[PDB]
């Protein structure tokens, strides 16, 4: 439960927030985390939950810490410590200048050029999935669209069979929103047992898939090793299977409850990209951290070497000092400020793929199914963790109001 306060922590900086089970979760996960920004809470606090760790609450401190890799290292990015220590994914667990070489290779596989190439399949899969659901008049969005749409596209990119989805998805979820059924290390090992054989095969007989490209890539002049390949692909898996999936659900949940926002996107399509940024701001869902490389005084607070600090990317855009009326969704804000895809040297490489998948969903869904809402008597429950999610999203609609294409 609560760990004993360390000697160097002033007790007035204590605020016991549990990132895996915040108190007001019933009101929404973003709302639950936003309590960290109430006037009674200092900008930098220490929680005794999950082993004890700091949490920066303002977009300003979050950006700073993310830029200063000298004091805030990526080596142990996950909390609790045990997870941050077992964490060895590349390029994430590396600090510059080492990260740089690996980031470039990962970029080759999920960067802009790959997205432009996959565009037609993304579009195709979206239209197909939506059209197949359209006449039914109901669906559980999380499992009927949010999961298959992003995941199948990734399985297509990586060259992995759809049959492995259930297994891989389970392991991934244990890493971001631990059930308690298994430790991060055990989750990490199982994913690795899966990847190792595949990597071996693709080193011997290269294909055009992302895995073959990584497994045979060159880093710093020499060839990548199997271990380095295994660790980079491990990261790609977690990113492809547990990010866009959850985000689509928060957005769709909001849309089902706000006819005014749906209509806006239907009558003025040129707004969709702007809407996408705003939804990414309001429904930001990631929260990881860094480890202190040495004693350091950050904004008047003395941090000691070894201290882990949670720097919630989710909070930057919900900060009122950053965005006026943060909880209000406004597709016409003059400036949408956020760090949803991160900040600093570890800025999300898969952000282009994410945005394309989001915009395609919005446009294609609103075209065929303009009017829809949350099923009567359904309680939507969110879940918190390194990456937040929606448990299930029961949606209902009148088929007679849909348009086939
Ligand atoms: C819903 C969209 C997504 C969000 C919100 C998101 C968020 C993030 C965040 C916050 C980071 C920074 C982590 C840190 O600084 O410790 C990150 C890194 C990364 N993301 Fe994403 N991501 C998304 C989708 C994806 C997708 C689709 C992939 C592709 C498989 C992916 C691959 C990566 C990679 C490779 C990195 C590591 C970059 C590096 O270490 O240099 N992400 N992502
Ligand atoms: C924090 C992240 C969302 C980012 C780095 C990770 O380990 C993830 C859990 C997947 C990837 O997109």
């Amino acid at each position: 439960n609560l760990a004993p306060l360390p000697p160097h922590v002033p007790e007035h900086l204590v605020f016991d927030f549990d990132m895996y089970n915040p108190s007001n979760l019933s009101a929404g996960v973003q709302e639950a985390w936003a309590v960290l920004q109430e006037s009674n809470v200092p900008d930098l606090v220490w929680t005794r939950c999950n082993g004890g760790h700091w949490i920066a609450t303002r977009g300003q401190l979050i950006r700073e810490a993310y830029e200063d890799y000298r004091h805030f290292s990526s080596e142990c990015p996950f909390i609790p410590r045990e997870a941050g220590e077992a964490y060895d994914f590349i390029p994430t667990s590396m600090d510059p200048p080492e990260q740089r070489q690996f980031r470039a290779l990962a970029n080759q596989v999920v960067g802009m050029p790959v997205v432009d190439k996959l565009e037609n399949r993304i579009q195709e899969l979206a239209c197909s999935l939506i059209e197949s659901l359209r006449p039914q008049g109901q669906c559980n969005f999380t499992e009927d669209y949010a999961e298959p749409f992003p995941i199948r596209i990734f399985m297509l990119l990586a060259g992995l069979p759809e049959e492995d989805i259930p297994h891989l998805k389970y392991l991934t979820d244990q890493m971001t929103r631990p059930d308690g059924s298994m430790t991060f290390a055990e989750a990490k090992e199982a994913l690795y047992d899966y990847l190792i054989p595949i990597i071996e095969q693709r080193r011997q007989k290269p294909g055009t898939d992302a895995i073959s490209i990584v497994a045979n890539g060159q880093v710093n002049g020499r060839p990548i090793t199997s271990d380095e390949a295994k660790r980079m692909c491990g990261l790609l898996l977690v990113g492809g299977l547990d990010t866009v999936v959850n985000f689509l659900s928060f957005s769709m949940e909001f849309l089902a409850k706000s006819p005014e926002h749906r209509q806006e996107l239907i009558e003025r399509p040129e707004r969709i990209p702007a809407a996408c940024e705003e939804l990414l701001r309001r429904f930001s869902l990631v929260a990881d951290g860094r480890i202190l490389t040495s004693d350091y005084e950050f904004h008047g607070v003395q941090l000691k070497k070894g201290d882990q600090i949670l720097l919630p990317q989710m909070l930057s855009g919900l900060d009122e000092r950053e965005n006026a009326c943060p909880m209000h969704v406004d597709f016409s804000r003059q400036k949408v400020s956020h760090t949803t895809f991160g900040h600093g040297s570890h800025l999300c490489l898969g952000q282009h793929l994410a945005r394309r998948e989001i915009i395609v969903t919005l446009k294609e869904w609103l075209t065929r199914i303009p009017d829809f809402s949350i099923a009567p008597g359904a309680q939507i429950q969110h879940k918190s963790g390194i990456v937040s999610g929606v448990q299930a999203l029961p949606l209902v609609w009148d088929p007679a109001t849909t348009k086939a294409v």
